[PDB]
């Protein structure tokens, strides 16, 4: 009956993404579920670990997702395409984790334990990206330019495109972003 | 001695910016300055407003800043690399800076008034470098590429390589961040 641990993050997961993190009570959490403040505070000492705890639920989450998108995409062109795809923050399961993300930007600058989690998942997801455009690098596929700073781009332009959706700059939306991402790469990446 | 109505500005500023705005109560703000914690109510009814003025005061400050850093720069690729600087999260005001932003794109979710003074503040900043750009391009310093287009790219990178800074990335550091805007510039804006 780990169970309930389970239903406990993804309720608080949902929570944090859609009211902040820091205007959630575990009170809110456990109307949500049904069970006492002190079921709550049993799995998950502080509030903190709560949401050390849900954010490394959703990174594995997340990963699996990428995995699974890519299995088998032998074409280097395809592959870094979706990868920019599953970055969008589409509506729903995305858009919530785009939302945490935010979140756990600036509890970085406090808390080496969210910092450290954090830069575990970025630092696996930029070595992914770097390894795409070396592979599509050796098919000649795309240019030869060092890979590190050129992940480092579009990562970088990936997070400040999506801030601008998040926080409604005028014109922006998902649909905007993916035209623009997709253009960084037929016109900078691609040989 | 509407001067204290100031102090509890730049008191509640560098609070938010270096201890993260919910963990700020009023009392960290009274205790800095000797004033009581109903002097601080008195100016600021909710600690809504406290954010919303000293963002709006913030905002103001770095823009006048922005104006005389260029007052009289004839030439259209030092005022970019100019702009580029005014950017980067140097060690204290400007790195204080950074934190609120960090700060403001979550609340911005989550909270109209802040969405609207953050948007007019960014929308202000974006046109002055979209105008820079056409500025540029009108000398054939720069070449003709949309100059929106551009300005999206250029402060999305911006806002990406600042996270990265800010969330200790390793080996992101200020001095690494201006490296690659300023490549940019030289490969992707100048002609």
């Amino acid at each position: 009956q780990s169970e309930a641990r389970r239903r406990i993050l993804e309720t608080a997961w949902r929570l944090i993404a859609r009211r902040g993190y820091h205007n959630v009570r575990i009170h809110d959490i456990a109307s949500e579920l049904g069970t006492s403040n002190a079921t709550i505070h049993y799995h998950f000492p502080s509030k903190k670990d709560i949401l050390l705890e849900a954010l490394r639920r959703n990174v594995k989450l997340a990963f699996d997702r990428q995995v699974a998108e890519l299995h088998t995409i032998a074409d280097a062109r395809e592959r870094l395409v979706r990868l920019v795809e599953l970055q969008l923050p589409t509506p729903g399961l995305l858009r919530d984790e785009w939302s945490v993300w935010l979140q756990v930007w600036t509890e970085s600058t406090l808390n080496p334990k969210i910092r450290d989690l954090y830069n575990d998942a970025y630092d696996r997801w930029y070595q992914t990206i770097a390894m795409t455009i070396r592979t599509g690098q050796k098919q000649g596929v795309f240019r030869d330019q060092d890979a590190d700073e050129l992940a480092t781009r579009l990562s970088a332009l990936i997070d400040g495109l999506g801030i601008q959706v998040l926080t409604g700059k005028r014109g922006c939306s998902v649909d905007h972003m993916r035209q623009h991402l997709n253009d960084f790469i037929e016109h900078n990446i691609v040989e």
